[PDB]
């Protein structure tokens, strides 16, 4: 699951910023 847990990290990871301004 490395493919699948890199995109996880992706949206997480721009979500993770819109909301840890």
């Amino acid at each position: 699951g490395v493919s699948e847990l890199l995109i996880s990290t992706a949206v997480q990871g721009i979500l993770f910023a819109l909301l840890g301004a």
